[PDB]
């Protein structure tokens, strides 16, 4: 059949009954955020921030609060960031390059001759489908976090959960300790796709579109993956409009229309309305409903610097930035999954990563000797075409100057730290995760002589409409820990500095249960703003302390999701001056894909990082410094 899984247990069966996101207490809020503070501020400037804090938790916070509250328990039915937080993205009118659009990259199919362009273009295409297939038809199993696996994630358990109704479903999984996921975000993975408009862009979806949306060099290409029953196009016939696809010898159109998906959101909403005033209409409306973007790069990898590069952001006539995803499959079988981040979070994606990694790879649909069926190419693939009026090819020339300009101040590169990983940091009591993070914050010590604010992504899923909740890594843990090793690694013995990371690591994975539990601040006071504003306050004095902005101005910014399916991942800095950390701690080594504009230096920041990686485990492992 076309369905790469069969769950007895529906895919929706928990969404009813999963726990809704909580609101912390506001004192809570405002002594962690506080505590957030304690490494960033000098002694006035925390004085300062300490007494806006308690005007706030007295006054108009406490008001804000009680009104977020107040539409929380009106509006139970979704969550009370899920509003504010698509809000933050699709307001934001940045470009969506580099500021939001991650990638994560496959590991190539471990059969060497299945990484020939085609075949994997064909495989990775037809298990997407499949992947849609399977989800429409609710035999894609539940997201669910098992605490313990071996029990909860059973076929017994299975067969006695799906007579549990939705209304009450969550309450079984939770009584063996297993923590059902949000899956709504699945609703926009597939024929979905961001329209710029003025003020706040829309998140478009057309369920009813079967045609999949291919570029080749810049040239728009369309044509069904789903015929007119609701099953998948016969692959090898799939695989016959690909080769066509990959025969045109067309060379790159002289205004490349996908340079546009990389424009300030303002310009670009202006330009696609005035593509729809030269009656682009429909040709706009095949691009946006396709089921995703498969882009078909010309070139082989040179290296992982190319690699992060060509499916961050390429060359800017070969993605289609505001499409849910990008599937990239490059000339010697690499691929990606680079996304826009508004509609979901890393992990749907990876979800949807690891299932089409896996059936590509263990069921794929065609072999690399698979012949593709005799069919008309031409009749069944349409070649869009833009008709550009002398604006738009203007405005085409300028979306590449900024986009070229851009890019070129961009800076990312990478260290694989051999030494070890998970294995012998859990052998040694200690969090992965904050070893890493750790490390980060001592090597940015050591580069640069500060402590600066540092960001962690933390999905809280496990609630209805939950999306992410910001980890602080950077405590007065990591901050005595890193002086310790950097400023005087003469005054400590080997037992104190590894009394120091279990420090770290005690007060990291305590903000990590806190951060999935919703029990950040991030999230809660960036509510209480949105909020104010909503109602047409003016901006409380708490969110124009410059330690308010210096909070939210990250640095260092990082992200780590791992799993078989993936080799890297990688995306910008989120501020000029800036790194975008993209991290996984591996069985036995340690990756980090890291970028940085003009205002930095990521090739010194992962000489830091190694450094500080060897003098953690030479402490760990019994030695001196
Ligand atoms: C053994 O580790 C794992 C096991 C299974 C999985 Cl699915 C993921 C991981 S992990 O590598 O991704 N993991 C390590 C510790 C950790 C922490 C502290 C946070 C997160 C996390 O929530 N990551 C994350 C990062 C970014 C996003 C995003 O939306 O951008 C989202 Cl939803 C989530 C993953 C992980
Ligand atoms: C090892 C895998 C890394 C890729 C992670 C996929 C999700 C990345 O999401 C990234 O998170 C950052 C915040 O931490 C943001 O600054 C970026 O704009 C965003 O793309």
């Amino acid at each position: 059949d076309d369905y790469l899984q069969h769950s007895i247990v529906p895919t929706m069966h928990y969404q009813d009954s999963l726990p809704r996101l909580p609101i912390p207490k506001l004192e809570d809020t405002m002594k962690r955020y506080l505590n957030a503070q304690k490494p960033l501020l000098d002694d006035s400037q925390f004085r300062r921030t300490e007494a806006l804090c308690k005007n706030f938790e007295t006054g108009v916070g406490k008001e804000l609060h009680a009104h977020l509250l107040a539409q929380d328990k009106q509006n139970k039915h979704t969550s009370y960031i899920s509003g504010p937080w698509f809000d933050m993205y699709l307001t934001a009118r940045d470009s969506i390059v580099l500021n939001f659009n991650p990638f994560m990259a496959f590991n190539p199919d471990p059969k060497s001759e299945y990484n020939d362009q085609l075949t994997r273009a064909t495989n990775l295409t037809v298990s997407a489908v499949r992947f849609l297939k399977t989800l429409q038809a609710g035999l894609l199993e539940p997201e669910v976090f098992h605490l313990n696996p071996s029990k909860s994630d059973t076929d017994a358990f299975k067969r006695l959960i799906r007579f549990v109704p939705p209304s009450l479903s969550w309450y079984g999984a939770y009584l063996v300790n297993a923590y059902p996921l949000d899956m709504s975000q699945y609703f926009r993975l597939f024929n979905s796709t961001r329209i710029p408009r003025p003020n706040r862009d829309e998140l478009f979806t057309d369920t009813k579109a079967r045609h999949l949306l291919v570029l080749r060099k810049g040239h728009f290409y369309v044509f069904d993956v789903l015929d007119q029953d609701g099953n998948i196009v016969n692959p090898l016939e799939i695989q016959a409009h690909l080769k066509y696809i990959l025969s045109d010898s067309s060379p790159v159109p002289e205004f490349p229309v996908a340079y546009l998906t990389s424009e300030n959101r303002d310009v670009w909403a202006e330009l696609r309305q005035k593509l729809i005033f030269d009656g682009n209409e429909e040709t706009l409306k095949k691009v946006d409903s396709a089921v995703f973007c498969l882009c078909l790069d010309d070139f082989p990898m040179k290296d992982l610097i190319h690699l992060s590069h060509t499916m961050l952001h390429g060359d800017g006539t070969n993605r289609w930035f505001d499409k849910s995803f990008n599937l990239i499959v490059a000339e010697d079988g690499t691929a990606a999954v680079h996304f826009e981040h508004s509609w979901g979070d890393g992990v749907a994606v990876l979800r949807f990563f690891n299932e089409v990694f896996r059936d590509s790879t263990q069921t794929p649909a065609i072999t690399p000797q698979s012949q593709p069926a005799a069919t008309n190419s031409s009749a069944s693939v349409e070649t869009l075409s833009f008709n550009l009026s002398g604006a738009l090819k203007a405005g085409i020339t300028a979306a590449k100057e900024k986009f070229d300009t851009t890019v070129k101040t961009l800076s990312i590169d990478s260290i694989q730290f051999q030494r070890g990983g998970k294995e012998f940091l859990k052998k040694k009591q200690l969090s992965p995760d904050a070893v890493a993070q750790l490390a980060f914050q001592m090597a940015f010590l050591r580069q640069y002589g500060q402590t600066v604010a540092t960001y962690e992504s933390c999905s809280t899923a496990a609630f209805k409409h939950g999306r992410t909740e910001t980890i602080r890594p950077a405590s007065i843990f990591t901050k005595r820990c890193s002086e310790a090793f950097v400023r005087d690694p003469s005054k400590h013995s080997v037992g104190e500095l590894q009394h120091m990371m279990a420090e770290c690591s005690k007060y990291h994975g305590q903000l990590t249960k806190e951060a999935a539990m919703g029990q950040g601040f991030d999230r809660h006071l960036y509510a209480l703003r949105y909020l104010a504003t909503a109602r047409g306050l003016n901006l409380p004095e708490l969110y124009l302390d410059p330690a308010y902005q210096q909070m939210n101005h990250n640095i260092l910014s990082t992200s780590t999701l791992n799993s078989p399916a993936v080799s890297l991942g990688g995306f910008a800095p989120v501020v000029p001056d800036g790194f975008g950390i993209a991290y996984a701690v591996h069985d036995d080594w340690i990756g980090c894909n890291v970028s940085s504009y003009s205002g930095r230096n990521a090739r010194e920041f992962l000489h830091c990082v190694q450094k500080c990686l060897e003098d953690i485990f030479d402490a760990l492992e019994g030695k001196a410094i």
